[PDB]
C-alpha cells in the first residue's frame, strides 16, 4: 500500500542525480583551462538546477500521494506512467538550457512538465472518484468533500502557468520565466500571499513524512557514494593489451589508476560519514517540517557535488583543496542547519531526548557540527603552506565518531 | 535502528548493477561482429556473475544484521566499512576474470572476500560483546550463548576459504574453485550436509526478512529503468555545434537520437511492469521463504539484462527481437518460478486472500503470468514474417493491465 512510494522515490533520486554523471565525465587534465573551467561550470549549474527541478517536483508527488492515502493497481500504473514523465524531467531541463533561444527547448520542458502535470490530474480524479478506497483517513473523506476543486489547483496551477509560458515561447519570449513562478508559487505564496477556504485539514503544503524524506536522502546518498566507485569500475580495466603498456607486472598499469583510487577511497569515506551524521540526525527527528525539508534538499545538492571536489584533490594549484574544502562544508553546513532547527518546534520536532541540556544534546551537536569544523579548519589552512595535510585530517576525521560517544565525555569531564 | 539496513541494501543495489554499465555502454554498430559479440558475450558473463556474488553476499550481510536486532554508531561505522568493502567487489571480480592466469588479480578478490568477511567478524564480535544491547530477541539472548561460536563459523567459513585458495594462487592455481565453494558452502552444504547442535532457533540460513529483498529489488529495478535514461541524457545532447549537423531547426538533429529514445520509452514501461508485478506479489507473500529469494535473484539479473535487449531491439538481423524476447520471458519466468512456490507453504506463505480458489487467486495469477505468455505470444513470431508487429503487441501488453481487474471478469462470464 506504501512500498510503490518507496520504489517511486527510489527511482526518483537515481533521476535526480542524473545530470551529475557529465560533470564528472570530464577531463580535468589540461593536456584550455579558461574554456574548460566554463564547461564545468556551465554543467555544475545544470546539475544544480536539475537537481533543484526533480527534488520540487518530487515533493509535489509526495504531497499528493500523501493526499491519497491507499493505492490500487490502476492508481500504480498512473504513477508509473507519473514516474516516466518526471523522469525525462533532466533532459528536457538540460537541452532547454543548452538552447534557451529556441522556442523548441523551451516548449519540449513546457509539454514534459504539464504532462507531469496532467497524470497527477488523473491520479487526483481517480482518488476523489472513490472516496472510501482512497481517500487517506476520515477527515480526508468526511469533510466538505471539496478538497478536490482545491487540490487539483495546487497540482494544476503549476503546470497550468507552464501552459502561458508555453504559448509565450513562439508568441514573439523575453518573459519565459513563468517556469520560475512553477517553482515559487508553491513553496512560498501559498503560505503567504492567499490561501483559500470555505473544520480543516489543510493537506495542501503540508511538512513531508520523515520516511519519505529519509529514503530519499537515503537513496541520494547511495547514488553518489557508488557514483564513483562505479566509473573507476566501469573505466580503470587494466586493458589486457596492456603486455605492450607499463613489461607485464599487472601490479604496474594498476598503480595507474592509484590516484582515482584514492580519490574514491576518501569520497566514499566522507559521503558515508555525511550519511551517518544524516541518519543519526533524522533518527531523532518527530516530525520533519517544511524548513527542515527545504534545508535537507539543498544539503542533498551539495553532497552530490562532492565527487567532483574528491576528484579534484587527487588530481601553485594547492589551492584545489581549498575548492573541495568549501564543497564538503557546504554540504555539511547545510545539514547543521537542519539541526538548527530544533528551537522552531522542540515540542514537535527534535523529540525530547535531544533537548537543548538532553541526555545526549551535546553528543548529536558535535557529531552533526564535526565535519563543518573539519572543513573549516582545513579552510583556515591557507594561513600557512602545508594545506595538502587536509588529508590525514580528513582522515582523522573518521576516526572521531567510533571514539566520538567516549570523546564528548571529555567535555563530561569539563564539570569540574 | 532498522533504515541503516535500507541505505545499505540501496547501496547494494547499484553495487551489483554497475557492471551492466559496459553492457550497455557498447558500440551495437557494425562500421566485426564475430568478435563484438564475443566481447558482448564476454561482458555479460562478467555482470551475470558479479550480480550473483554480489548478490550472495548481500544475503551473507542481511542474515548477519538479522541476528543484530539493534543498532549502534560504532555498529553503523562498521556497516560502513563493510559496504565499503563489499562495493569493492565488482571491480575486483573484472579485474580477475580479464586476469585469471596471473595470481595477482585472484589475490586481489581474495583479499576484497576476506576483508568483507573479517569487518562482519568484528561486526559479530561487538555484537555478541553486548548482548542486552545488540541480541536481536529473547531466545537471541537467553540461550546457550554459543550462537557466536556457531555464527562466526557461518560469517568466516566463506572468506577463510578464500584464504587456502589465496596461497594456492602465490606458491604454484590450478583449483582457482573454492571461491565458487564459498558459494555454494552457505546455500545447500549447512543444509544438506552436515549442521552443528548441542532450545534451538537456528538463524543460520533463515529465510530473508520480506522486506530486504523488497526493498533489493525495488531499489534494481528503479536502477534499470533509470539506467537507460541515464545514457540517453548523458550522451544525446544536440551540442548548438550542430549547427552544421543537418540547418538549425532543432528538432532535425534530435530526431537522430529517436531510434534509442523509443528504444527507452519501451524498455521504461517493460521494467515498470515487471516491478508491477513484482510488487502485486511479494503485497501478498506472508513471510518469503529461503527458494523465494532464490528465485528472486535469477529474476532480478535478467531484468538487469533487459535494457541491452530492448537497445538491440530499435537498432535477417530481425532474429535480434528474438533475442529481446527471451530476455523477457527469462526475466518474467523465474518470477511466475516464485509464484509457483505457493504450494510449498500455503499457510506459512502467500497469505490466505491469494490462496487455491482465493478471492482473487486467478487475478493475481493472470497478472503474473502475463508477460511469459505475451513473451512466448512474441517468440510465435517464427511462424511468419511480420514479427515486429510484437512492438504493438508489447504496447497492447502494457494496456492489459489498466482493464485487468476487468479482463478477468471474462473469466467469471465462463462460468457458463
Amino acid at each position: 500500500s506504501q512500498r510503490m512510494l518507496s520504489f517511486s522515490d527510489a527511482l526518483l533520486s537515481i533521476i535526480a542525480t542524473v545530470m551529475i554523471l557529465p560533470v564528472t565525465h570530464t577531463e580535468i587534465s589540461p593536456e584550455f583551462d579558461r574554456s574548460v573551467q566554463r564547461l564545468l561550470a556551465t554543467r555544475i549549474a545544470v546539475y544544480l538546477m536539475t537537481f533543484l527541478i526533480v527534488t520540487v517536483a518530487w515533493a509535489a508527488h509526495t504531497r499528493l500521494f500523501q493526499v491519497v492515502g491507499k493505492t490500487d493497481d490502476t492508481l500504480a500504473l498512473l504513477n508509473l506512467a507519473c514516474m516516466m514523465t518526471i523522469t525525462f524531467l533532466p533532459y528536457t531541463f538540460s537541452l532547454m538550457v543548452t538552447f534557451p533561444d529556441v522556442p523548441l527547448g523551451i516548449f519540449l520542458f513546457c509539454v514534459c512538465v504539464i504532462a507531469i502535470g496532467v497524470v497527477q490530474a488523473l491520479i487526483v480524479g481517480y482518488a476523489f472518484h472513490f472516496p472510501h478506497l482512497l481517500s487517506p483517513q476520515i477527515q480526508r473523506s468526511a469533510h466538505r468533500a471539496l478538497y478536490r476543486r482545491h487540490v487539483l489547483g495546487i497540482v494544476l496551477q503549476g503546470p497550468a502557468l507552464c501552459f502561458a509560458a508555453a504559448i509565450f515561447s513562439l508568441f514573439f519570449p523575453l518573459s519565459y520565466l513563468l517556469m520560475v513562478t512553477v517553482i515559487l508559487l508553491p513553496y512560498v505564496s501559498k503560505v503567504t500571499g492567499w490561501c483559500r477556504d470555505r473544520v480543516f485539514s489543510f493537506d495542501l503544503h503540508e511538512p513531508l513524512s520523515k520516511e519519505r524524506v529519509e529514503a530519499f536522502s537515503d537513496g541520494v546518498y547511495a547514488i553518489v557514494a557508488t557514483l564513483l566507485i562505479l566509473d573507476i569500475c566501469e573505466d580503470n580495466v587494466p586493458d589486457p593489451k596492456d603486455v605492450k603498456e607499463r613489461s607485464g607486472s599487472l601490479v604496474a598499469a594498476l598503480s595507474a589508476t592509484g590516484p582515482r583510487f584514492l580519490a574514491y577511497f576518501g569520497s566514499f569515506a566522507t559521503v558515508g560519514l555525511l550519511w551517518f551524521a544524516h541518519h543519526s540526525l533524522f533518527l531523532h527527528v518527530r516530525k520533519a517540517t517544511r524548513a527542515m525539508g527545504l534545508l535537507n534538499t539543498l544539503s542533498l545538492a551539495f553532497v552530490g557535488g562532492l565527487p567532483l571536489a574528491y576528484q579534484q584533490t587527487s588530481a601553485d594549484e594547492l589551492e584545489r583543496v581549498r575548492v573541495s574544502c568549501t564543497i564538503i562544508f557546504l554540504a555539511s553546513i547545510f545539514q547543521l542547519a537542519m539541526w538548527t532547527t530544533a528551537l522552531l518546534h522542540q515540542a514537535e520536532t527534535l523529540q525530547p531526548s535531544v533537548w537543548f541540556g538532553g541526555r545526549e544534546h551535546v553528543l548529536m551537536f558535535a557529531k552533526l557540527a564535526l565535519y563543518p569544523c573539519a572543513s573549516l579548519l582545513a579552510f583556515a589552512s591557507t594561513c600557512l603552506l602545508s594545506r595538502f595535510s587536509v588529508g590525514i585530517f580528513h582522515l582523522m576525521q573518521i576516526a572521531v565518531p567510533c571514539a566520538f560517544l567516549l570523546l564528548r565525555l571529555l567535555v563530561g569531564l569539563a564539570l569540574a
